[PDB]
């Protein structure tokens, strides 16, 4: 109960920092299929970062690990539907370099 509650905190923190970056903005809500037509025959474990905020705020994470395996999924997921010179590969490689010593602080 009050591990999980501080490791619920420590998840939303790193959010927080998430957020405020200027490469997160893509990232801030799900793809859609008029957008991208393919992306879900590509893409089996979507993510985004409101989604994993209302499941940390509701405890879904029993442990640092299954927030990481996530959060890395969001950036690979990016970058493998995505090509190099695009915008959304290009910043989820800024952000997961960005994010990843907050997260790995956890
Ligand atoms: C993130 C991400 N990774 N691949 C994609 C993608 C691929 C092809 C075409 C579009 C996208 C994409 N579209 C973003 C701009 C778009 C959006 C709109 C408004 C606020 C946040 C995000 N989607 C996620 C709804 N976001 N996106
Ligand atoms: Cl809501």
């Amino acid at each position: 109960g009050h591990k999980e509650v501080q490791l619920k905190d420590q998840i939303l923190g790193v959010l927080d920092y998430l957020e405020k970056q200027q490469s997160a903005w893509p990232f801030l809500k799900p793809v859609s299929l008029s957008e991208a037509p393919d992306y879900y025959d590509i893409i089996k474990e979507p993510t985004d970062i409101l989604t994993m905020r209302r499941k940390a705020r509701h405890g879904d994470y029993k442990t640092k690990e299954d927030f990481g395996i996530e959060l890395k999924r969001m950036f690979d997921n990016c970058r493998l539907y995505n090509a190099p010179t695009t915008i959304y590969f290009k910043y989820a490689n800024e952000l997961q370099t960005l994010i990843w010593p907050k997260y790995e602080a956890i």
